[PDB]
């Protein structure tokens, strides 16, 4: 029989060249080997439109109450895109907002093939993005003080005791931004990231402009030095790993020099840039596994890139593309796999090892996409379109089974 | 004999190893060519201290009279620092209160060797980073919500009307953050980099999260995107030149892959953290130039790097270092050299050229600090602890008979 599971997955779908991909991924890959239970959420644009947004919101509570989450790339529209597709408004992200409803820590981790040299020379061992999901400013305010003004925070507490402070006092056209976090959420970021340290047996550096920012980053700074004191310095200590906090420019410039084999750390805006970069120089953001790991127990695998408008165009013309499946494929075995561990059912565990496994050999064996083969060394002997590439992962797939 | 000035530079003292090295700079590199006038200002953490920062203050409105300023690498205090020199307080980041006094755009460019690969390996021209210099959190007010609450920025206007936005409302303890900018500061930025863009023939990149910051990031793209199609757009197409606008994520995941060879103009945050990436990628910190250009016509040239903390203590004991004095060396040459165009005086412009290129031949023939060492191909000749490698120079400016 196929692989059995014991829990649905929740499946929230996406946009133009990843939504044409993600059913061939099932049909191919996953389909044919497994008995595949999902509860479906379109977060397709036209269907975050149709619904005001209500789907976004309906998929996360399912993920609340079911565990775990895959999720396919989706569009976050601009005035372009409001006009391409018609829409209503600029819709909010999608991603900013399933972090703000499960809180957690991003982490980011680049999907290594031997065959590709990294961009920065040092770098020899893989380097782990942690990015705390909450708050700052992917929750802002903002005013547009067109006559200028006394420019402040104001914090009412329940009690109505109010504390404000002045950012500025201005006498022209000027722009405001208010963020927040929580302390709360703030030791899950730091709870999280040791504990990925220790599981995976590699040391923790954790940075902020602690020296400008004198209470906002600083309690980031405190509360990581506290919880590392009271809950994690001799655990790090017997596995031989360290905890490194420094200032964010300086940790950048390391960045530069070092081998690699850390998790990075890093606040919410700091690690939606810097995973980025350090995908980008690993050799692609279709290279780079995202999963967020909410404190509350829910976990949300993604394939943390575009959708590829270029592509999807091309692919509705009938032309074959070379976009790179191999994030939403390391999506859907993330997700099982995890899935499967929640459920004690290890051979759905066993199944997402092998497929990995697999996209890797295929592509260190010199088959891929054409965004690979323009960076991979020695030259590939095949390139694969992105059809193509799943097709042969498929054959694979039933050469194991 | 020695190249006469017109006007003094200001001369902005700092902190630990590269407050020692700063005479050896004039002593051996300056003086025996130049009769070198300055405006001292001692920025130095204890005059800092005792002055209750006046002494920053004093410095910055020295900039303003005379126009031209040389800043050494100085501390801002954390609380480690304060129990170190037993401070008053943890002083403001005194490269903040000049940007702050000042205004404009910080140019920060690598300061580039044959015999050293950047660590990026698709990087075959410079990169220019630069850094809006005004505002954005180096100004900001924080409150610890230590009973949390409702969270808001609140304006109020000259004449009456409050306007009030909800960041959150919470009910446990939280952390609140509010920043600024100006619109004519911005504008300030975005003509200081179309211009430079211009004067250099390069391409202009700027990018934001405007997708998330729909009004405070928006204003920068808008402010930007309104200058260029007014008063640039033309100048650009005859230059054979481009404004390039896209998403901070999508320029740093570009950065890694390309060729080099542009200004990217960034916000100030983002221009702080990027221009020291560029930096250690091109080879080191030190190796890295950076002048204030405001929009009021002052500039500010300094090293933008730390004092190295470990090596002034080592200098002390008698211990010789491996810091690495060249940005040191082109903030003052940098500065003279906008002295000298400014007061009509082209030979300490020509001295400025010559000091620059004798350090970059220096490097080049195999003699350099521990850092260069390595990272440099083929290996150095011969490694030079800090003040060795100034006594070099020095000896190398001598045997040239400048
Ligand atoms: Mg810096």
């Amino acid at each position: 029989m196929k692989i059995q599971m014991k829990t649905p997955l929740v499946e929230l779908d996406g946009d133009e060249m990843t939504r044409v991909l993600w059913p061939l991924i099932k049909d191919k890959l996953l389909l044919p080997f497994i008995d595949l239970q999902t509860e479906y959420y379109d977060l397709g644009i036209e269907e975050r439109d149709r619904t005001n947004d209500q789907i976004t919101i309906d998929a996360a509570e399912a993920i609340k109450k079911y565990g775990v989450g895959v999720k396919n790339a989706t569009i976050t529209p601009n005035q372009d895109r409001v006009e391409e597709y018609g829409l209503k408004e600029q819709w909010k992200s999608p991603n900013a907002t399933v972090r703000a409803m499960l809180d957690g820590t991003v982490f980011r981790k680049p999907i290594m093939v031997k065959n590709i040299k990294p961009s920065v020379r040092s770098w020899q061992k893989p380097i782990v993005v942690g990015r705390h999901a909450y708050g700052d400013f992917y929750k802002n305010a903002e005013i547009f003080a067109e006559a200028g003004g006394k420019l402040e925070i104001v914090v009412t507490d329940k009690n109505g005791k109010e504390t404000r402070q002045t950012i500025m006092e201005v006498d022209e056209p000027a722009i405001v931004q208010g963020i927040h976090n929580t302390v709360a959420s703030i030791g899950h970021f730091a709870r999280a990231c040791f504990e990925y340290s220790l599981d995976q047996k590699i040391d923790c550096w954790f940075a902020t402009k602690d020296t400008i920012s004198k209470q906002y980053d600083q309690r980031f700074k405190i509360i990581f030095e506290e919880i590392f004191a009271q809950e994690y310095k001799e655990k790090f200590a017997a596995a031989g790993i360290e905890y490194f906090y420094t200032l964010i420019d300086d940790v950048v410039a390391r960045m530069m020099k070092t081998e690699g084999g850390m998790l990075w750390a890093c606040k919410n805006y700091d690690g939606d840039v810097m995973s980025d970069m350090v995908a980008s120089a690993f050799g692609s953001l279709a290279m780079m596994s995202s999963v967020l790991v909410s404190p509350y127990g829910y976990f949300e695998y993604e394939a943390a890139h575009g959708t590829v408008q270029r592509h999807y165009y091309q692919h509705l013309k009938g032309e074959r593309t070379s976009t790179n499946p191999v994030a939403l494929i390391y999506a859907w075995t993330g997700a099982l796999r995890k899935r499967g561990e929640l459920d004690g059912t290890p051979d759905l565990c066993a199944f997402c090892d092998s497929l990995e496994a697999i996209t890797i050999e295929c592509i260190e064996s010199g088959y891929m996409t054409g965004d690979l083969a323009r960076i991979c060394e020695p030259a590939a002997i095949k390139v694969l379109d992105s059809i193509e590439f799943i097709d042969e992962l498929g054959k694979r797939l039933q050469q194991l089974n």
